[PDB]
């Protein structure tokens, strides 16, 4: 098989035995709360971006298979019009464009580079090793074009907090770009496609080990912290909110996953069925990875619903296990 | 040359940048010194021993050439021995026992898994792959020789901080072989060597990928976290203490590394006058390395000097690179 499901497994476990030994650390108070900062704060500030940036001025920008991304993206931005459309004309007035912003980001963007690169590591490496470009390439241009829209709904739902004349429409739009480009995984992208220009694809070599060094760290690193993070934070809730739990991960990773499949059949025209084929079923995969914690950061940052999020994080964690086993398997069987 | 020169400059790059970076992250209160023990206890508590798991289990202990080894032990003993007599006739009556047990630590045990590991797998992976495995076995048999004597002589400098009859001699022993072996680097060698000979040297494959993602998380964390560790703990000194770490310093750097090239002369029969030389130069290079942090926790642990070992430790990381590259340098012109 194109992806091998031999080695799904061993991935699998790899990853949630990581995320298992952090969720341990922290039950144990091995590692407490504050001392999770610290691990936290050299993960997405020196191990994410150098990560970023030796994959962004190496990465062949004229040789990418742009149907891929295009059809990926516009499933992601189908899925968080649908989900923005049906929470608006659902949701309660009070609060319709928290849940309208916050919700279709919960349901398109996913855990790309802690655990979903692992993934496609094992899956993808000798078979097809370009598809492992598309992670770095997906997850930013996501983040910099749907979470704009859903950082502006937030600040419009800040408006209404502050409620007055001044609509402040420029000053909205503002504030949801500039949080967009304060992201490290957005203007790292771009100072690394600066440099790819600059360098011509050719990091200097006085700095090639030290980027592997601080850039090889993320992987561990990431998947101890994501576990270090669930500690406490599946709680129990109302019915309606579980309800609302279940609709947001089903869209995650049952409707995303089949709408990336779909769009990849009507978008992607490949002379061979085999690659076609293996592509759509990585566009399936991608799409049962779970709910990125960034979701929950900026869930915390806006500080609208820390609880609805956060607990879609972690439970989608462990249905996206089950899940992209037994969509694999399903995958191979034939 | 048997040592590639030319990439000894990027390794050293890559280790001392990631320190500069933990320095400033530290300096700028990006990572404050309680979130600093996040990153510590993943390191010394997850990802060391996960390495040393793996290298451990995976290593030939039949095909090691006990020569070098038994050249470095010996002239450890021998470093140990001489600043253990001259500190026990020259300290005063008060603290002999504690500087005699902490000082032959400092000037034998050397950073070889954060900082000694990068620089050999830089200068020995394409000549000399065989080099890389006696960083796992020298410092571990070093931790388990020479520190109990230290131990044991900071215990009895402890017990003459409580003076009564009973010396208890049985428990001061106890107690230096316990720390030993309560010491990760210790237990988990054993732990190691047992499954080594339980499993045959062949990890299985489900606990491969996790322990290979616990593992190379190891050298970049801990680069950073030996740079937050450095803020603020090089504070001015007296004059006598200038002039101890001053001999402390040498004795590390230099004293060692020549001692560690006579026992290599001496206890070493080649075939080949070319391997035996590059032997010798990575046993000078072995003793170029910084002193360990892990000596500056034992010293917090034990209490007595907190700012004669700290400020040393600091100060031969900032010798050791200009020492290394120019005696590389010195060691390659022939
Ligand atoms: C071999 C030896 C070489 C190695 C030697 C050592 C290496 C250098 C070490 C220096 C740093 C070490 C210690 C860090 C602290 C010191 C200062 C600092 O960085 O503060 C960060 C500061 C720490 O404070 P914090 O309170 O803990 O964090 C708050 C956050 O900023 C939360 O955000 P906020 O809300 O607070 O917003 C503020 C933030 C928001 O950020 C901004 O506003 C800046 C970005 C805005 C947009 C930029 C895009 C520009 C586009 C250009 C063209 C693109 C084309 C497309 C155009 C677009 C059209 C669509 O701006 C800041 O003030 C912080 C960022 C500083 C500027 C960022 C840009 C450069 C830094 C990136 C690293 C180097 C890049 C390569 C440079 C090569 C030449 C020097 O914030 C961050 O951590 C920022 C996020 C991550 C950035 C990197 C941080 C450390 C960098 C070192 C490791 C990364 C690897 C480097 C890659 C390649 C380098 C070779
Ligand atoms: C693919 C999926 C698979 C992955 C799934 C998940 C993996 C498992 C995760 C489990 C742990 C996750 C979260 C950790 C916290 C939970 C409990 C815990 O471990 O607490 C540690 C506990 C945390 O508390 P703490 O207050 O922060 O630290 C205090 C320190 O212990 C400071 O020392 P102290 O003064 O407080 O002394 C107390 C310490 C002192 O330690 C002792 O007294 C124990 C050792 C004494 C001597 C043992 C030598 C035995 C020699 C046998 C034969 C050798 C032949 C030669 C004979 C000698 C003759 C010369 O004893 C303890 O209570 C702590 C150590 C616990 C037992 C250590 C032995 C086993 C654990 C090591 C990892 C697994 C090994 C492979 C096992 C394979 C089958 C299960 O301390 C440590 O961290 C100990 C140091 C490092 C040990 C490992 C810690 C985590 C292990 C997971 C990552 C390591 C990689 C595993 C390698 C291979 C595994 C396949
Ligand atoms: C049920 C499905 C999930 C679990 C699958 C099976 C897990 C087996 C774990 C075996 C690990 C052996 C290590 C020693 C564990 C026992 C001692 C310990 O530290 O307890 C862990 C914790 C209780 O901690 P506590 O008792 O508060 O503090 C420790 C001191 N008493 O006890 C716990 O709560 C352990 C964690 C259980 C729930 C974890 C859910 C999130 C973890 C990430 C996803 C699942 C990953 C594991 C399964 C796949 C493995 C790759
Ligand atoms: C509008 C809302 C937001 C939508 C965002 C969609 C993604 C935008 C990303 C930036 C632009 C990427 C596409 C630029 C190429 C020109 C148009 C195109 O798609 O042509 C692809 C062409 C290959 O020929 P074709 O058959 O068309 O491609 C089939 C795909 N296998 O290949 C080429 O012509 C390649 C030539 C250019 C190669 C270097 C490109 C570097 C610059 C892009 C870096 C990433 C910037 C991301 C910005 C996104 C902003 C939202
Ligand atoms: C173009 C017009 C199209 C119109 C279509 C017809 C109407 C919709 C029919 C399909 C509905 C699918 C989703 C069902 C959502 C049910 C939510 C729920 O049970 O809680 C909502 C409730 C709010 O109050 P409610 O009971 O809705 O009272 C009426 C409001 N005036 O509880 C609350 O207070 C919580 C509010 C939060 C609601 C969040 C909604 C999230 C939606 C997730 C959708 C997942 C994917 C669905 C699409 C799949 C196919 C692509
Ligand atoms: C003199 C020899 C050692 C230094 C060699 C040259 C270092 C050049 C550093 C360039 C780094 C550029 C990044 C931005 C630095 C300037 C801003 C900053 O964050 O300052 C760093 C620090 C002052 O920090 P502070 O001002 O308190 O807080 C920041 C906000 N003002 O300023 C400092 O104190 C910086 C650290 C200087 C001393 C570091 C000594 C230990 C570092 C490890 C060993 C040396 C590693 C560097 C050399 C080899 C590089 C691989
Ligand atoms: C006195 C104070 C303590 C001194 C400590 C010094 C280091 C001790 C480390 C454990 C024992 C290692 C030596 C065991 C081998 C028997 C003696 C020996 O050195 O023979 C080496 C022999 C090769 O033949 P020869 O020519 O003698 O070696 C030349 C070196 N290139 O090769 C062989 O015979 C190899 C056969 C055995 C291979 C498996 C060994 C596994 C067990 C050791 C694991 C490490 C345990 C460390 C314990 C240290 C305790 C302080
Ligand atoms: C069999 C007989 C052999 C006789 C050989 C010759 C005798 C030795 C001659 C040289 C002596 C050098 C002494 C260096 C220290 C000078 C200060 C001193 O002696 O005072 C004792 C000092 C007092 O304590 P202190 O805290 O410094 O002062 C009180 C106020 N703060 O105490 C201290 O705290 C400092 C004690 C010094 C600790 C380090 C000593 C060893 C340093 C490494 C030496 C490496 C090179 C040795 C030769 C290698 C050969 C292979």
């Amino acid at each position: 098989p194109s992806m091998s499901i031999t080695r799904l497994f061993p991935a699998l476990l790899e990853c949630f035995g990581i995320v298992l030994c952090g969720y341990i650390a922290g039950r144990a108070n091995v590692i407490t709360s504050t001392q999770a900062k610290g691990l936290g704060n050299f993960v997405s500030r020196f191990a994410l971006p150098a990560l970023l940036f030796k994959n962004m001025v190496v990465l062949n920008f004229s040789n990418v298979d742009w149907s891929f991304l295009y059809s990926i993206l516009i499933a992601k931005a189908s899925v968080f019009f649908i989900v923005c459309v049906l929470t608006l004309l659902v949701a309660s007035p009070d609060s319709r464009f928290s849940k309208a912003g916050l919700f279709p980001i919960f349901a398109t963007q996913s855990n790309d580079f802690a655990l979903g690169y692992p993934i496609v590591e094992a899956l993808y490496q000798t078979t097809y090793p370009e598809y492992l470009q598309y992670i770095y390439l997906v997850a930013p241009i996501s983040l910099m074009m749907l979470n704009p829209i859903g950082f502006i709904f937030c600040e419009i739902q800040k408006w209404k907090d502050t409620q007055n004349a001044s609509q402040n429409k420029i000053k909205i739009v503002g504030l949801g770009l500039l949080r967009v480009l304060q992201n490290p995984i957005v203007f790292m992208v771009f100072i690394g496609i600066a440099f790819n220009f600059i360098l011509d694809r050719k990091v200097p070599v006085y700095v090639e080990n030290f980027l592997d060094g601080l850039g090889n760290s993320f992987s561990g690193s990431a998947l101890f912290y994501l576990g270090l993070t669930m500690v406490g934070k599946i709680k129990r809730l109302k019915k309606s909110a579980f309800v609302v739990l279940i609709l947001l991960i089903t869209a995650k990773l049952l409707v995303l996953p089949l709408l990336c499949r779909e769009m990849v059949e009507l978008l992607d025209k490949g002379d061979s069925v085999v690659n076609h084929t293996s592509l759509s079923n990585y566009a399936f995969l991608y799409g049962v990875f779970p709910v990125a914690p960034g979701v929950a950061i900026f869930a915390t940052q806006f500080n609208m619903e820390v609880e609805i999020i956060t607990s879609g994080m972690v439970i989608s964690t462990f249905v996206s296990a089950p899940i992209m086993y037994v969509s694999a398997w399903l995958l191979t069987f034939p």
